[PDB]
């Protein structure tokens, strides 16, 4: 019964997720200053051409903008990573006012809101077994800031409408993901965790410096939602972010000076 209240929100997680307190947990504060250049770090290639999205889904705790990942049809490669990654889904995190949202924070600045990208190495045969295993994900984050409208998310929250509480789903068919991505793809790179229960430490993160913009009436959209089911009592999907968590024994890495 995990969630973002104050009765089951991330400072209760521990007691179900012990490794809620473990040494590779995420988000984390990007400290730009303390990040080192790795000039031995690839660019990332990001490969979306073939991406086919199946559906949109209302988990109780996000929307998930699902891939047909049985194939590699939209992948990540290069940057840290060594193999093949397939994207899986997507989803945001965000808040309930535009200071606020995002999960990873730069010099402690919070965005209004976080895209992750979820895509999981090939050589595990699927996304169960990749949880599993410590290079077993790579999730881009791209940070989302209040102002012009982003084309490309139009469609996502024109759908909204439709899956408003917790279990619904609709088609989302040719849905292209690269309209979500920044100019640059210049990145922080550190080995993390999921950000929500199980919190498996599973993931290596890929943060790009450039936000995308969205305009207000889009964040409005997502504040919409509502984490309950139909005929529950409603309660605004809002504020679903977990704070930034303690860096321990990592370093965080640049791709760029
Ligand atoms: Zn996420």
């Amino acid at each position: 019964h995990w969630g973002y209240g104050k009765h089951n929100g991330p400072e209760h997680w521990h007691k179900d997720f012990p490794i809620a307190k473990g040494e590779r947990q995420s988000p984390v504060d990007i400290d730009t200053h303390t990040a080192k250049y790795d000039p031995s770090l690839k660019p990332l290639s990001v490969s979306y051409d073939q991406a086919t999205s199946l559906r949109i889904l209302n988990n109780g705790h996000a929307f998930n903008v699902e891939f047909d990942d049985s194939q590699d049809k939209a992948v990540l490669k290069g940057g840290p990573l060594d193999g093949t990654y397939r994207l899986i889904q997507f989803h945001f995190h965000w808040g309930s006012l535009d200071g606020q949202g995002s999960e990873h924070t730069v010099d402690k600045k919070k965005y209004a809101a976080e895209l992750h990208l979820v895509h999981w190495n090939t050589k595990y045969g699927d996304f169960g077994k990749a949880v599993q295993q410590p290079d077993g994900l790579a999730v881009l984050g791209i940070f989302l800031k209040v102002g012009s409208a982003k084309p490309g998310l139009q469609k996502v929250v024109d759908v909204l409408d439709s899956i408003k509480t917790k279990g619904k789903s609709a088609d989302f068919t040719n849905f292209d993901p690269r309209g979500l991505l920044p100019e640059s793809l210049d990145y922080w790179t550190y080995p993390g965790s999921l950000t929500t229960p199980p919190l498996l430490e599973c993931v290596t993160w890929i943060v790009l410096k450039e936000p995308i913009s969205v305009s207000s009436e889009q964040v409005l959209k997502f504040r919409k939602l509502n984490f309950n089911g139909e005929g529950e009592p409603e309660e605004l999907m809002v504020d679903n972010w977990r704070p930034a968590q303690p860096l321990k024994n990592r370093q965080i890495k640049a791709s760029f000076k």
